């Protein structure tokens, strides 16, 4: 996409970045006038005004300003002041579009003669860059193509500067060819080095003292910003004149530059009542012209196309955009919001109508008080559930809106919006029957699409033979062949691929806009490959032409970038085309029919499909060469391919504004090449009746010169035998007539329809359809991973931190699935912090340390330090529990307890310490107890423990209440004695072993401490000491 | 039991699963040290055919992002003195959302990264010493410790129910067994 | 129902190949649990089949078995064994 930028930006980079061996004047000499600033600022950082004098001209991407008058030469810095006022801010009409001047630019004037006017030239074009120099340049140029001289370099040629001192340095002075042709020479690598497309010096004049830029008109590739981020800075591309932009179309245009996913947006007429959801840069231009033939041109307000498959959330912020953009002002008849598109070959419908229906939730309200109806036409994808949440969108919201499938011929709902219809070598053959294709990046619903295709169309080998990614190791990839499950390879190198498969001879290169040309580069290397497929969107231009370039040196045929492949039934299928299994099907994509079709969008390819399955016998072979400037193939490689392929009968070619390709097909017809019969039709009419120079999705949308309108094309192509309908609308009628014609003379022999191979459907399809039942053998509660946000048992990771929760919530919310008030959550945390570790002599402890020497992990170590919490170590805490519960569910005083449990034999749990017996508490005990006073309401079982505890210390004083006892009593107290729990669910959460994890989650930070501690300290393996062992092995055995 | 489900839970705790942490902790902190800027470092990431650790969302891409990467960046933001490393993945992740809109700075790389400011910005510790513990796997510690929390809910919540035996169904499973050995 | 008739499609998410529970007959990787025991490989020749998936010849398994007989035990001071008698001690 070739943007035109400002005269200053263009200055500015000339001046920073050119190499010229000449002196450069005027360097970064110019300042920028604009209404909305003050202007002694303009002077103290601009000395240089009042030194020399001035000249005024507004930089606005304004052509013709000195034939129009627009231009103040000569005139002094009062002068320009004067000269300002009668045209600053003020309204002026420029060819056909009108608009204001919101900015001027003051250079110095330079005295100059006539016969220093030079004119430099240099534009890109397919073969190489074109220089056209003239020495008479300036107001009496005159014609250039005749009189200019032109200079090819071709693509990755050096420009040398004797080749321009001869050829373009004729009929200039001679004492300056030198300087000069040096200038040239650093102009021409100024032109590359910051992937300019178009740089028009006019006029440049030269003097003893130095060279003077006048006027530059410059058109950069705006794809190559990644390229030139750094050089450029924050380039700006003004719009043209009389467009007035706005901040919504910077957004959409930072959300296309952010993506893969093409998102283009221009408000052509805010007070508009006609908006557009149209997917696809074919699409939207096709809309275009059923909307102004039916005289909505002026009504029309927004141009606009999503392609590429936005996600959920860039169509949802195109579609918020939009209808606040539709928002502003009210129209007394209301507004229409057109959601059209083909059938969409890879673009979910889902997700992106999903967006669509979020975004009209969010502005129901104003789209309501506004009176907006909603027409809409979509397939593809999953379209059904599209359409359906459309339905109840509508339905809940009131908003009117009218959804439609693939019955609709796709310009319906144009009709029924404007009340016009009542709503109701290079080879010649690509590809076979045995082609092998190697896919490059993971895809495996593309492959997967392929393969299916493959199946329905009895071919005896997948044409996937290898897949290609080099961010994993090689593999094999579980795939379906029809119902039986296949293994295809992926290999982390294309050498390898290249070596196991030397049947494949074709590659589909899903590589991003960074990776395709190095992938594509890298293919071509390669002999076997005869066809590359590029899928990437938004390569630059020049880096096209170079892939062209060694495409055409080995004979490699492109599929231009920017595409979504080809379809030829019966044989193969590239990448997405086509959508789903369903759309082949239903177009009957799986056998040869007698129409070959090409055409420059991808989804227009599907519609161009079903309108052939329609209305004649199918399709033979169908290609998409991409809607870039400078397509891998263009419409002779096809054609040609077609024409000299006997299994065609007719030939469909469906082109777009811009580029003269058509007068090629119109040339070949004229002396014969073409015999066969050709239909062809060029969208972009619509352009015409379009008072700006508006650039359309595609990239090579764009129209140089007059003969390029796709009237002029169409006429073209009527006057030279080629079928041309009326408009889009016809075309289906007229490729049915050609084809009844064809085949009343026996040219066509239509065959019987055999049944394709049976396909089963997919079990997720199924059950997003609710058509069969599957049992989940699984059951959880306690966390939600699915979903916009994390879920902690019923409470959002949001609402989780905004309520102060701490270590004890989320530990109650994940175990116990309650809200624990503030005071017990806190007591976890504190029983957490007392077990945390008690030392390294412990069975746990010591095992973790032993894994820890051996050098094996953090997990493993912590692994074998953990299985040792069981009934003798670790286990203390929920024995107590359970021991004192089941005592004071029992009803028994203390001393009962106490004399029983000396009877029976078993020791009381959770009582009994070794050196710390009276005077000195374990005082671990101690602030755990004071805090469970403090804060807990009632404490029952602690009160019967302390009890017990009382008794058993006049027995001997070191049997007192430990660190487990006291936690399990306070525990069990803080389970049956908070209102979260009933009396059920905390006995049930003592008997699965809730204080168990309590002990183990506490000494797992004492284990990964002991760990970390053994991997700082640098131990060695530890073998234990033979003297210490006691080896007691019976004699003989 | 418990403490075999946890610790069978805990055994799968390695490169594949919870290793993102400690993985782009180590591969930013190189990063950084290294002295390459974001870019470079990105492209060097390309070329060596590697996947930035930490960075990339499966649905979480932008105006909607991850819910728990924000608190944690905003608690950092607000409380940490200086946060070199967090800066560095910040501009990393804004290249990789330039390229792909779901490459966000994921939980994992957040915390790396603010676990490295954390030890080698604040007074507590030598640059010796913070690259000592991010070595020997702190953050692999920090994973297992929080993730025990999960595991053992999840033991209670699977004792709760009351749920059976499971066995695999056979359907699940593709038998590729040699015609006979 | 529907897998049996085969109108859904619903891909396998694990993959194997050393042993075959379902049938009417235990097969470990191609041979049958009968078979094993017929041609009288011991514990080396089912290590083969279920590791290797191969018919490891005679003194093959029984070298895999001689392996694991001089790998046993080689006393309780090291790591491993230390380890396992801290965990029994603790009654685990
Ligand atoms: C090209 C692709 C296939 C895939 O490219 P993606 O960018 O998505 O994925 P990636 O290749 O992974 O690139 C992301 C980068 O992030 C890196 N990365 C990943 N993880 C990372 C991590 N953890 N850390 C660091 N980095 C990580 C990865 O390494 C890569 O790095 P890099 O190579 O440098 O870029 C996608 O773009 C695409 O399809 N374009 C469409 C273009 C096109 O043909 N249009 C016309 C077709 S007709 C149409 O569509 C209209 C219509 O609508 C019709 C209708 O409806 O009417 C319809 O549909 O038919
Ligand atoms: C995680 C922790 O905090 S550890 C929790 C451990 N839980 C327990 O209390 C288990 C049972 N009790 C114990 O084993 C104590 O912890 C110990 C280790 C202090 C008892 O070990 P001992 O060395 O026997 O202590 P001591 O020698 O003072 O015991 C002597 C007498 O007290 C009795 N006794 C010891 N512990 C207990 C107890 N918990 N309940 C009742 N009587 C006990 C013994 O039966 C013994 O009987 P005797 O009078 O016939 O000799
Ligand atoms: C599976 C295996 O067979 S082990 C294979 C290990 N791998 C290798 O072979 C790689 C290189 N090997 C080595 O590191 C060395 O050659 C070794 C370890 C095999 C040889 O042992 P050394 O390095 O001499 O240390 P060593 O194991 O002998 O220990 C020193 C002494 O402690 C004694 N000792 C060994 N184990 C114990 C124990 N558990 N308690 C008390 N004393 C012990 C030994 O008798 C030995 O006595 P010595 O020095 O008089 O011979
Ligand atoms: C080492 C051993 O032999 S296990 C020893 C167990 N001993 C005991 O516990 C004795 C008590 N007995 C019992 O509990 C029962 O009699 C059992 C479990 C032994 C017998 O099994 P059953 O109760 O019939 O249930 P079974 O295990 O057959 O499973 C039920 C069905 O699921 C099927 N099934 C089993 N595994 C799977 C799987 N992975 N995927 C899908 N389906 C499966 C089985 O084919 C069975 O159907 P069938 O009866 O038509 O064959
Ligand atoms: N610095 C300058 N010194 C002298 N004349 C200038 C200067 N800048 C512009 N001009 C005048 O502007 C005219 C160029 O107009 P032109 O480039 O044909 O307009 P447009 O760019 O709209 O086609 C020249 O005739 C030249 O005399
Ligand atoms: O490890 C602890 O918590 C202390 C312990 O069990 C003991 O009494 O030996
Ligand atoms: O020799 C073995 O079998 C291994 C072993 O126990 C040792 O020496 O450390």
């Amino acid at each position: 996409s070739a943007k035109a930028i400002s005269e200053q930006t263009g200055k500015e980079l000339l001046y920073k970045f050119i190499c010229t061996t000449s002196a450069i004047q005027n360097r970064f000499k110019y300042a920028r006038v604009t209404p909305d600033t003050d202007w002694a600022r303009l002077l103290q950082d601009h000395p240089w005004l009042l030194s020399q004098n001035l000249v005024v001209k507004p930089d606005q991407l304004i052509k013709r300003r000195g034939k129009l008058g627009l231009v103040g030469v000569n005139l002094t810095l009062d002068g320009v002041k004067s000269w300002l006022k009668p045209r600053l801010g003020q309204e002026a009409t420029v060819g056909k579009a009108t608009g204001f001047l919101k900015n001027f630019l003051i250079e110095p004037f330079v005295p100059h003669s006539q016969a220093e006017e030079f004119y430099v030239c240099i534009y890109a074009t397919r073969e190489g860059d074109y220089v056209l120099f003239h020495h008479e340049g300036g107001v009496d140029v005159g014609d250039v193509d005749a009189k200019a001289q032109k200079l090819l370099v071709g693509v990755d040629e050096k420009l040398n500067p004797e080749d321009i001192k001869k050829h373009l340095l004729v009929h200039a002075p001679e004492d300056k060819k030198e300087i000069l042709a040096s200038f040239i020479s650093g102009l021409f690598n100024f032109y590359e080095d910051l992937y300019f497309t178009y740089l028009e010096i006019n006029p440049l004049v030269v003097t003893k003292d130095g060279v003077y830029v006048l006027d530059l008109a410059a058109k950069v590739d705006a794809t190559a910003d990644y390229i030139c981020k750094v050089k450029w800075g924050d380039i700006e591309f003004p719009p043209p004149f009389g467009r007035e932009a706005y901040p919504e179309e910077a957004y959409i245009a930072d959300l296309d530059a952010k993506s893969g996913a093409s998102l283009k947006l221009t408000l052509l007429n805010p007070k508009g009542r006609i908006w557009t959801m149209v997917a696809g840069g074919g699409a939207s231009v096709v809309y275009s012209d059923t909307i102004c033939d039916l005289g909505g041109v002026n009504e029309l307000a927004n141009y606009g196309e999503y392609s590429g498959a936005p996600s959920e959330q860039q169509t949802y912020d195109y579609a918020k955009t939009i209808l606040s953009l539709m928002t502003r002002e009210k129209h007394p008849d209301g507004k229409i919001l057109i959601i059209g598109g083909s059938i969409a070959n890879f673009t979910n419908v889902a997700a992106t109508f999903k967006g669509i229906v979020r975004a009209i939730r969010d502005y129901q309200g104003p789209l309501k008080e506004h009176e907006v109806t909603i027409f809409v036409r979509r397939g593809g994808p999953n379209y059904q559930e599209g359409l359906r949440v459309m339905g109840e969108v509508g339905k809940t919201t009131g908003i009117p809106i009218h959804v439609f499938g693939t019955e609709t011929h796709m310009t319906a709902i144009v009709g029924m919006a404007l009340g016009h219809r009542p709503i109701p070598g290079k080879s010649t053959t690509l590809f076979s029957r045995h082609t092998k294709a190697i896919v490059w990046g993971m895809q495996t619903r593309a492959v997967q699409g392929m393969l299916d295709f493959d199946y329905v169309c009895s071919r005896d080998e997948p044409s996937v033979a290898a897949m290609v990614y080099p961010f994993t190791g090689d593999h094999k990839q579980k795939f379906y062949w029809g119902h039986k499950e296949i293994l295809i390879p992926v290999f982390k190198n294309m050498a390898d691929a290249m070596r196991k498969h030397p049947e494949v001879d074709v590659l589909i290169n899903f590589a991003s806009l960074r990776s395709a040309y190095d992938s594509t580069m890298e293919t071509m290397n390669y002999a076997q490959i005869r066809t590359i497929a590029i899928i990437a969107e938004g390569i630059p231009e020049a880096l096209t032409r170079k892939l062209i370039k060694k495409a055409d040196q080995k004979g490699v045929t492109i599929i231009g970038p920017a595409t979504v492949g080809g379809i030829k039934p019966g044989c193969f299928k590239i990448g997405n085309t086509g959508g789903m299994l369903d759309n082949i099907l239903a177009s009957k994509l799986y056998r040869p029919g007698s129409v070959a079709y090409v055409s420059r969008s991808g989804g227009m390819s599907n519609e161009l499909n079903n309108i052939i399955s329609r209305t004649t016998d199918g399709v033979y072979e169908g290609v998409a060469i991409g809607g870039d400037r400078y397509p891998g193939s263009t419409f002779m490689d096809h054609v040609l391919r077609y024409q000299d392929t006997p299994g065609v009968k007719m030939i469909v070619v469906l082109g777009e504004i811009g580029g003269t390709e058509e007068y090629k097909i119109c040339r070949g017809i004229k002396e014969g090449r073409l015999t066969k019969p050709i239909v062809c039709w060029c969208i972009g009419t619509c352009a015409t009746m379009f008072s700006s120079e508006v650039q359309f999705g595609h990239a090579g949308a764009c129209a140089n010169q007059a003969s390029e309108t796709a009237v002029a094309k169409n006429q073209a192509l009527k006057e030279a035998g080629v079928f041309v309908p009326r408009s889009f609308d016809e075309l289906g009628e007229i490729i049915q007539s050609v084809y009844e014609d064809l085949v009343a003379n026996g040219v066509i022999v239509p065959a019987q329809e055999v049944p394709p191979p049976t396909v089963p459907m997919d079990y997720s399809w199924a059950r997003e359809l609710g058509l069969i039942r599957k049992p989940a053998s699984f059951m959880t509660s306690i966390c939600d991973e699915r979903g916009q946000e994390l879920i902690y048992a019923g409470m959002p990771i949001t609402e989780v931190f905004k309520e102060e929760m701490g270590i004890g919530g989320v530990l109650g919310l994940l175990w116990f699935q309650k809200r624990l008030p503030k005071y017990s959550c806190q007591f976890i945390e504190m029983c957490l912090m007392v077990t945390a570790d008690h030392g390294p002599a412990v069975s746990g402890a010591h095992n973790t340390i032993i894994c820890a020497r051996a050098g094996k992990d953090l997990v493993s170590s912590l692994t074998s330090g953990l299985l040792t919490i069981g009934d003798r170590f670790g286990g203390a805490l929920d024995a107590a529990a359970k021991m004192f519960s089941k005592a004071f569910d029992s009803g028994i005083i203390p001393m009962e307890f106490v004399n029983k449990m000396k009877k029976e034999g078993k020791l009381i749990m959770g009582i009994g310490h070794r050196v710390k017996s009276i005077n000195n508490p374990d005082m671990r005990v101690q602030i755990l107890k004071d805090y469970v006073r403090q804060h807990f309401p009632a404490t029952p079982l602690l009160d019967y423990a302390l009890e017990v505890e009382k008794i058993t210390t006049s027995k001997k004083p070191n049997l007192i209440l430990n660190v487990a006892g006291l936690i399990g009593v306070a525990f069990v107290d803080m389970l049956r004695n908070c209102g979260s729990f009933t009396r059920e669910e905390a006995d049930e959460y003592i008997d699965i072993g809730a204080l168990n994890g309590i002990f183990v989650l506490g000494r797992s930070m004492g284990f990964i401490g002991h760990y970390l501690d053994q991997k700082r300290l640098k131990q060695g393996l530890y073998r234990h000491p033979w003297d210490d062992i006691s080896y007691v092995l019976p004699e003989h055995m």
